[PDB]
């Protein structure tokens, strides 16, 4: 039942999933001057090389491509991070308009989009045990704004045609995800959870600093996905992200 209706939305959700008022959820606002520059960070490491993309499904929340992490190929590590992270899927979160969308904001900030990569901790032997663990999942986000088009999203665009309404999936091998990275990986990192029911309060936050910058048209096709299943009355994917959450006992860390 889960969405981001007026009946089924953010607000909504902690009927179902208590943890939603919980100490450690997501998405935050980054105060950029309150987060403090931490020292002990190590080189953060993004290591994209072989990929192996599968899939891109309409979940009815939001579109996942999705990467075979039955083995080492993606993976996420270093920075904040202890041991190595392995990509599983990657997401977006964008707005029915540019200047809403993103669910992290910097100094209140609201960006068009933002792109999850979700990784999961190889310590604990998959996605299914990571998630029962304080930290058992990374994800980087990357903020989108609209400007230039971004040419590593534009397949994910073209194929969004074929995937329009819920349950649907095409075969999507293949896809590099460098494409979608920024030149600068400066970062603010928090503890926090995963912005979608259950909200499960697993995840290390890895959060660029630089945004990528995607066309008009790139985020256009975006907002033509549809909430609903095929043949059902046409309900526009937009708006699809949570509004930022109690900091609470938290501290925001800045690499740079
Ligand atoms: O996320 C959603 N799921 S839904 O199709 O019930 C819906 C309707 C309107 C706005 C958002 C949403
Ligand atoms: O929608 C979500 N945004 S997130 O990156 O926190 C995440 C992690 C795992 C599964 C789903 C999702
Ligand atoms: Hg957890
Ligand atoms: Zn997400």
């Amino acid at each position: 039942h889960w969405g981001y209706g007026k009946h089924n939305g953010p607000e909504h959700w902690h009927k179902d999933f208590p943890i939603a008022k919980g100490e450690r959820q997501s998405p935050v606002d980054i105060d950029t001057h309150t987060a403090k520059y931490d020292p002990s960070l190590k080189p953060l490491s993004v290591s994209y090389d072989q990929a192996t993309s599968l899939r891109i499904l309409n979940n009815g929340h939001a579109f996942n491509v999705e990467f075979d992490d039955s083995q080492d190929k993606a993976v996420l590590k270093g920075g904040p991070l202890d041991g190595t992270y392995r990509l599983i899927q990657f997401h977006f979160h964008w707005g029915s308009l540019d200047g809403q969308g993103s669910e992290h904001t910097v100094d209140k900030k609201k960006y068009a989009a933002e792109l999850h990569l979700v990784h999961w901790n190889t310590k604990y032997g998959d996605f299914g045990k990571a998630v029962q663990q304080p930290d058992g999942l990374a994800v980087l986000g990357i903020f989108l704004k609209v400007g230039s088009a971004k040419p590593g999203l534009q397949k994910v665009v073209d194929v969004l045609d074929s995937i329009k309404t819920k349950g649907k999936s095409a075969d999507f091998t293949n896809f590099d995800p460098r494409g979608l990275l920024p030149e600068s990986l400066d970062y603010w990192t928090y503890p926090g959870s995963l912005t979608t029911p259950p909200l499960l309060e697993c995840v290390t936050w890895i959060v660029l600093k630089e945004p990528i910058s995607v066309s008009s048209e790139q985020v256009l096709k975006f907002r033509k996905l549809n909430f609903n299943g095929e043949g059902e009355p046409e309900e526009l994917m937009v708006d699809n992200w949570r509004p930022a959450q109690p900091l609470k006992n938290r501290q925001i860390k800045a690499s740079f």
